[PDB]
């Protein structure tokens, strides 16, 4: 049951596999937002979403805006982020980025992640844009 | 062929396991250093490490100063990374901590990934003590 607006992501290998299952939200509004549900290798035992989770989550969440505006490959230059409150095992996780600003093709994304009404990290991303790549279904230049 | 000083990391479930192997430095000299090997499941799917695994390593090698020096349980409060450089398939990968200071059970500690002469990431990380748990082998406590 994958809350609406949301489908599953899918990778053969490498680390989104690795802290899978991830969801993308489809085409149109809240389309910028991706999430997950907490399982236990999310977890740090203890029924509680690692904060190392919370991060990488956190990385491709906010960077997800370079890809949809741009498909372009990017790469994480600085990333900055406040840890407010925790997630647990079941919860369903989401996270979203406003892009500020460009520089010469530095990104900076302004960021949350939340479970519900609770914010769990607010902080800061800035991605460095690389080059042209294949695009991907819902993104402008597809 | 682990490199001198280094023992793997052994967990049976939850984060560190799915972004395992990691490695932890034996006691004395350099113990603060955990280490991993950059294998598939932690790149791009394009023989580099994914920015969002190098800053879950940095999480867990920065905040094991807290670890070693009190046994206690911890919480990352906040996490800033500067991304200077990128680690490849098969690069074997460090990072350490230096605590600068306490408030009120918050540890400030300042930090790097290098991958050889390679400096990968430096920042600075924030952790909150929460409460005496199991000391572990090599920690002051054990």
């Amino acid at each position: 049951a994958i809350p609406e607006g949301f489908s599953q992501l899918n990778w053969s290998r490498g680390f989104g596999r690795q802290i899978g299952p991830l969801f993308e939200h489809r085409e149109g509004p809240g389309q910028a937002r991706l999430a997950f549900r907490v399982e236990e290798h999310h977890t740090n035992g203890l029924g509680n979403c690692h904060g190392g989770m919370l991060m990488s989550f956190a990385d491709m969440a906010w960077g997800r805006i370079i890809s949809l505006q741009k498909s372009y490959s990017w790469v994480t230059v600085r990333l900055m982020c406040d840890f407010l409150s925790g997630a647990k095992l079941g919860d369903w996780v989401e996270g979203e980025g406003e892009l500020i600003s460009e520089e010469d093709m530095l990104f900076t994304v302004r960021g949350r992640i939340w479970a519900g009404e609770r914010t769990l990290i607010t902080g800061t991303g800035v991605f460095k844009a690389l080059s042209a790549r294949k695009p991907r279904p819902g993104e402008l230049a597809y």
